[PDB]
């Protein structure tokens, strides 16, 4: 078997990207925040305390014909920025472009955190780091691409996420179509749960390649790329004004500015991240103050290539039993 979804930013910074997903039976679709750094499945619900829902769309697990209560189950999980949701958990048919899961874990919100409320696009999350990371006590659950994976053609999926404008998640096959070259392959450790791997390198601009390893995770749920802070320092040093604001929280630089693109390194090849794909826009409206897109690590414990980074390329997780990451430029 295999899927094919269209993935499509929710506001004009591509602060994330959504994807429709529909779950039970008659399906509800909702509009999932594809995630490759968490590994749960959770969606706002007719369970979500009512003061904390703002205009998304809701799972109604008693509506469906084929939602099971996983009884005893209950979960919860924080995100990078401090935001958090927790629930209790249906089982229930969840399909992606295509692609039907029977017996997936759905786990629904019974409270979110402000940042969630405050997000009419985002209906929910769709983790796709590995089921290691789940949340789902006390029993663990898998993730929709660990459940897929023995009926995929091919044990994979794909992140072909676009720069202000709509891009696609393919599971089970690799469309040749969708890159440009060919695809260098990486090795991924998945000792942290995430898809972790080591770039070679980088450059800033037309400069010269600096050789050096730096470890960090494929997130499509991050939205920036992080860094450290010595590489980060390069890059903004290149930028006329530019400099890190602790009143910010980060490095912020004028609107006025041209910014240089950013290279990584994925083996002997090279992904080039243009420089509008950095531009955050203003801070604050009408701020001639802009946010950059390439920001320090240090505060985290991880670095993190994040839709800036995995944006500019196509992006293969590889889930075989040795899983590996490839990416091509596109
Ligand atoms: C850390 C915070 C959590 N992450 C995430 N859900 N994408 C990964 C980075
Ligand atoms: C919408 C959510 C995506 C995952 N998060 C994160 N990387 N810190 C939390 C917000």
């Amino acid at each position: 078997s295999t899927g094919s979804a269209t993935t499509t930013p929710i506001d004009s910074l591509d602060d994330a990207y959504i994807t429709p997903v529909q779950i039970g039976t008659p399906a509800q679709t909702l509009n999932l925040d594809f995630d490759t750094g968490s590994s749960d499945l959770w969606v706002f619900s007719s369970e979500t305390t009512a003061s904390e829902v703002d205009g998304q769309t809701i799972y109604t697990p008693s509506k469906s014909t084929t939602a099971k209560l996983l009884s005893g189950a209950t979960w919860s999980i924080s995100y990078g920025d401090g935001s958090s949701s927790s629930g209790d958990v249906y089982t229930d048919t969840v399909s992606v472009g295509g692609l039907t899961v029977t017996g997936q874990a759905v786990e629904s919100a019974k409270k979110v955190s402000s940042s969630f409320t405050e997000d009419s696009t985002i209906d929910g999350l769709l983790g796709l780091a590995f089921s290691t990371l789940n949340t789902v006590s006390p029993t663990q659950q898998k993730t929709f691409f660990d459940n897929a994976k023995a009926s995929l053609d091919s044990p994979v999926f794909t992140a072909d996420l676009g720069y202000h404008a709509p891009g696609t998640y393919n599971f089970g096959f690799i469309d040749t179509t969708a890159y440009t070259g060919s695809i260098t392959y990486t090795a991924v450790s998945t000792k942290q749960g995430f898809w972790e791997w080591t770039s070679t390198g980088y450059a800033v601009g037309s400069g010269t390649f600096k050789s050096t390893s730096i470890d960090g995770i494929a997130d499509t749920g991050t939205t920036l790329l992080y860094l450290p802070a010595t590489v980060v320092s390069a890059y903004w040093a290149q930028v006329s004004g530019a400099k890190s604001s602790s009143s910010v929280g980060g490095y912020v630089f004028p609107c006025s500015a041209t910014l240089p693109s950013f290279t990584f390194g994925v083996g002997s090849a090279r992904i080039v991240i243009p420089g509008d794909y950095i531009d955050f826009g203003p801070i604050s409206t009408g701020s001639s103050s802009c946010f950059g897109g390439i920001q320090s690590s240090a505060g985290i414990g991880i670095n993190i290539f994040g839709d800036v980074a995995l944006k500019a390329a196509f992006v293969v997780f590889n889930g075989a039993t040795t899983p590996t990451l490839g990416f091509a430029s596109k």
